[PDB]
DNA sequence: TCACGCTGCGTGA
DNA sequence: TCACGCTGCGTGA
């Protein structure tokens, strides 16, 4: 495996591949948190994100996405993750939101969709976790719910193509990748000789 | 198998059974909810409960022990805590109750988790354990505002804690129930 | 379906 | 240690 503060793509994982649940996710590397969306050091940046439709807001357009940070029922602190992620926009830390001198010079950032992001995205798989590829923080701000919240665009930059296009979905096809589940898990589930 | 909404002890499942996990517990039957605190339907009564801890309000005595319900935020005799009322032998009451023969009550399987040894020399130190029958004696409210209740024992084959019960698990074969392929995966993590 | 909840765990700090 | 948290499940409703 690689170091858990490693920035970008894990060896071996390209984009489209799709794990069942966020545990197989973790042990890939791609996204180390177990339930945390967000995976970053306050310190250095943030390696790794999930959209998991948490919230009502953060507008999902595939290449773009809105994403909003963790906390609170009460205000949101540029401090751990959302300090993390901010780290990561081509810009000094800025405690009022900044903006990117050259987006593409930023740390990148892992990003899995989980099938729960359905409920506001249409790029969310139908089952389980997919790794849609690196992108990089543009631009974050701060904004109102009735509690204050960090905000963030975040723009593609990966060479392999979306999975939910015509090249990705060629690229889907052709590298044989299938919803990979816990080894047991399928034929351990199909027992379902309970009592009656 | 029993059904869900069952009074009473689990065929099969003696007192002093041991489960590492929450899910194991529900599987075994005695315990079905995953994550809550009680088992139990707002017209029909409660059917287990675990210690784990959970609350400030709380005192554990083995025998008995006093239990706190569901809620930074008041409480209110519904839904679960509506439930565990009527297993007191008295009618309901919006003020709290006591049992005249609290005997009578209807029966609540007790499990005892090991995040309740913190307060409680009688919590288990790994995992889960079912310690029998405990009936509702009295429940009442107290000050933000919360509902108790107290809960007496009344099972015929002993408690696990004392001699009598720690010959019984030793003769029963009753040892830490674990899922299969836990020891296995988490000893090949553990050497790493 | 829908929301809840005495979980349980790897990682940051 | 504790803080943290876009899990996941059965459950009543």
């Amino acid at each position: 495996i690689v170091p858990a503060n490693h920035f970008g793509p894990i060896p071996g994982v390209p984009v489209g591949t799709m794990w069942r649940f966020r545990v197989q996710v973790s042990e890939s590397g791609v996204h180390r948190p177990h339930v945390a969306g967000i995976h970053g050091r306050s310190n250095d940046g943030a390696y790794s994100l999930v959209l998991a439709g948490g919230y009502e807001d953060d507008v999902d357009n595939g290449n773009y996405f809105t994403y909003t940070g963790s906390g609170g029922s009460s205000d949101q602190k540029l401090t751990n993750n959302n300090r993390a992620l901010a780290l990561n926009c081509h810009s000094p830390i800025n405690e009022k939101g900044a903006e990117a001198e050259d987006w593409r010079q930023g740390k990148p950032v892992r990003v899995v969709r989980n099938m729960k992001g359905g409920k506001h995205s249409k790029y969310a798989p139908a089952e389980g976790n997919r790794y849609d590829g690196i992108y990089k923080v543009v631009k974050y701000w701060p904004e109102r719910s009735g509690f204050l919240v960090w905000r963030y665009l975040l723009r593609r930059d990966d060479t392999e193509p979306e999975p939910w296009t015509r090249e990705g979905k060629d690229r889907t096809r052709q590298l044989g990748l299938t919803m990979q589940y816990p080894e047991g898990y399928l034929e351990a589930l199909a027992n379902k000789e309970k009592s009656r």
